[PDB]
């Protein structure tokens, strides 16, 4: 994945995950520096609705907007922070 392409795509994500990938809403997760493969698999889990219920509903919607390339790029960006 291409971290610069990920940075471009992350504008929408920053409202909930923070400009720097540290979230500031209680209950919302930090992404900054998270394992790259884990970020991939976790966004794919939401896209496949293998995570459900509660705040997952929200990420299901977000994940459905992302192509497999976008997910790779986002993971490269966040893991690099
Ligand atoms: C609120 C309007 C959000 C937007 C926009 C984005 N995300 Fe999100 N994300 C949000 C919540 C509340 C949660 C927790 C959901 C849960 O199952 O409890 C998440 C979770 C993630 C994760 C998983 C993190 C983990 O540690 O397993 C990822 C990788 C993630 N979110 C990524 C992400 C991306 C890349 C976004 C822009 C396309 C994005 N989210 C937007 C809230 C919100």
């Amino acid at each position: 994945g291409d971290a610069a392409a990920g940075q471009a795509k992350a504008a929408v994500c920053a409202a909930c995950h923070g400009a720097d990938g540290n979230a500031t809403i209680p209950g919302y997760p930090n992404l900054k520096g998270q394992n790259e493969q884990y970020i991939v698999s976790s966004i794919k889990a939401y896209k496949n609705k293998e995570r459900s219920g509660g705040l997952a509903a929200v990420m299901q919607a977000q994940a459905s907007l992302l192509s497999d390339d976008d997910i790779a790029n986002l993971a490269a960006y966040y893991s690099s922070l």
